[PDB]
């Protein structure tokens, strides 16, 4: 749409009030002109046909309950862009300011979100397992990070390389959650998962085992479901990532933590310079050590902590 950049106000899924960037042309659209080539939020109207309609509102006020998921998808996509640009010097998911598109109200009671190769898609949840998915900032950054991975390493969505793909999304969605200082933790989807149960999450980075995910290479899932456990085996990597940043003793192996900032730097460098579509866990180790070496020197504490970490989780 061609129009005047203005700013609207709305309420998110969690009932929080926020200002969003909009465009005026007869109607007020959910189109942010301030970021790259723009952030566009669409209404899929409970259908599966994408992208649906560019979101139009009559008064620039987004307080209806139907508006909630749109506000959040729009706002959080903005934050994610900002994180990439500010922290890693990367312009949009392609590094070239490509437009970011998201569709909300996908299907009926759809309990998931995904990057389909060209845009983000968000279900509303069935109201018990999940509430509208764009209400979680870690969810939104996990999804956009899939776009990043697609344009960089291009990790295939299956087996070890798919678990890596999943873990990077979880790592960067957590980093984005800390970046925004939005009640940060090392958990995944806590804000939109099981509205009736407190203190739970979809996955844990700090202790993947809490939910039945492997926290050691010896415990890896070798089967066939979930594209060969792309969401299962990611726990081995998430645990490793957690230990480099925070430190700790896992299975008798002690890791000195080097913090979140440095974790994000080594991982981004591994992703964009060393990882390929067919990388495996053992190649991620090599890639991480090498990024750490480039950045901090071979004899650094950083390099030392990345090695311990992978050793703690049985990766090499
Ligand atoms: C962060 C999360 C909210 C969305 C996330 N999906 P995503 O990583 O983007 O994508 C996964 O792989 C794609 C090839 C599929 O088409 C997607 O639906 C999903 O299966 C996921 O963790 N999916 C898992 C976990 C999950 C989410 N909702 C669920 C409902 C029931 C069971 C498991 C799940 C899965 O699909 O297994
Ligand atoms: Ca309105
Ligand atoms: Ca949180
Ligand atoms: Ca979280
Ligand atoms: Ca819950
Ligand atoms: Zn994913």
């Amino acid at each position: 749409i061609t129009g005047t950049s203005t700013v609207g106000v709305g309420r998110g899924v969690l009932g929080d009030q926020k200002n969003i960037n909009t465009t005026y042309s007869t109607y007020y659209y959910l189109q942010d002109n301030t970021r790259g080539d723009g952030i566009f939020t669409y209404d899929a109207k409970y259908r599966t046909t994408l992208p649906g309609s560019l979101w139009a509102d009559a008064d620039n006020q987004f307080f209806a309950s139907y508006d909630a998921p749109a506000v959040d998808a729009h706002y959080y996509a903005g934050v994610t862009y900002d994180y990439y640009k500010n922290v890693h010097n990367r312009l949009s998911y392609d590094g070239n300011n490509a437009a970011i598109r998201s569709s909300v109200h996908y299907s009926q009671g759809y309990n998931n979100a995904f990057w389909n190769g060209s845009e983000m898609v968000y279900g509303d949840g069935d109201g018990q397992t999940f509430i509208p998915l764009s209400g979680g900032i870690d969810v939104v950054a996990h999804e956009l990070t899939h776009a990043v991975t697609d344009y960089t390493a291009g990790l295939i969505y299956q087996n070890e390389s798919g678990a890596i793909n999943e873990a990077i999304s979880d790592i960067f969605g957590t980093l984005v959650e800390f970046y925004a200082n939005k009640n940060p933790d090392w958990e995944i989807g806590e804000d939109v998962y099981t509205p009736g149960i407190s203190g739970d999450s979809l996955r844990s980075m700090s202790d993947p085992a809490k939910y039945g995910d492997p926290d050691h290479y010896s415990k890896r899932y070798t089967g066939t479901q979930d594209n060969g456990g792309v969401h299962i085996n990611s726990g081995i990597i998430n645990k490793a990532a957690y230990l480099i940043s925070q430190g700790g003793t896992h299975y008798g192996v002690s890791v000195v933590g080097i913090g979140r900032d440095k974790l994000g730097k080594i991982f981004y460098r591994a992703l964009t310079q060393y990882l390929t579509p067919t990388s495996n866990f053992s190649q991620l180790r090599a890639a991480a050590v090498q990024s750490a070496t480039d950045l901090y020197g071979s004899t650094s504490q950083e390099v030392a902590s990345v090695k311990q970490a992978f050793d703690a989780v049985g990766v090499k």
